[PDB]
């Protein structure tokens, strides 16, 4: 369970992310797709993007980065009472999108990298530790849903 002080560190940096949801989303998806190319294969609509410049130019990719960060932000602001928000997400990503838990670890690592690039003064070690704990809780709760449905990752 994160303490209240850890949730404050998380939501203090996220309020910065929300100043520019679309640029943050771009940087995070592009990092994910470059570091782990297999994840790009899950998206029929982005499969055609071959270079980082093509990814940066894609309005559809930018739009989907806003979708992802908007849903994550809604979960974070629930501070670990996020059952209603998480359940629809785990069901679609297990049974429709077929995303293994491992890929949620990958995108977590991209999120933490981008936050540290863009917000050094609000993302020192103590915030980085709280954010890693929040994303682990996110993954742990999804993985429980996966297990129930027969997908565990
Ligand atoms: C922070 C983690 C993630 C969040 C909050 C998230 C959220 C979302 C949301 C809100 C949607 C649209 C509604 C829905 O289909 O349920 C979506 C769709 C999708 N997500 Fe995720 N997602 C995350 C991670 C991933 C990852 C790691 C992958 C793939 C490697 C993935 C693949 C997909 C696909 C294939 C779709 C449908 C996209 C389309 O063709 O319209 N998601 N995700």
């Amino acid at each position: 369970v994160l303490s209240e002080g850890e949730w404050q560190l998380v939501l203090h940096v996220w309020a910065k992310v929300e100043a520019d949801v679309a640029g943050h989303g771009q940087d995070i998806l592009i990092r994910l797709f470059k570091s782990h190319p297999e994840t790009l294969e899950k998206f029929d609509r982005f499969k055609h993007l071959k270079t980082e410049a093509e990814m940066k130019a894609s309005e559809d990719l930018k739009k989907h980065g806003v979708t992802v960060l908007t849903a994550l932000g809604a979960i974070l602001k629930k501070k670990g009472h996020h059952e209603a928000e998480l359940k629809p997400l785990a069901q679609s990503h297990a049974t429709k999108h077929k995303i293994p838990i491992k890929y949620l670890e990958f995108i977590s690592e991209a999120i933490i990298h981008v936050l540290h690039s863009r917000h050094p003064g609000d993302f020192g070690a103590d915030a980085q530790g709280a954010m890693n704990k929040a994303l682990e809780l996110f993954r742990k709760d999804i993985a429980a849903k996966y297990k129930e449905l027969g997908y565990q990752g």
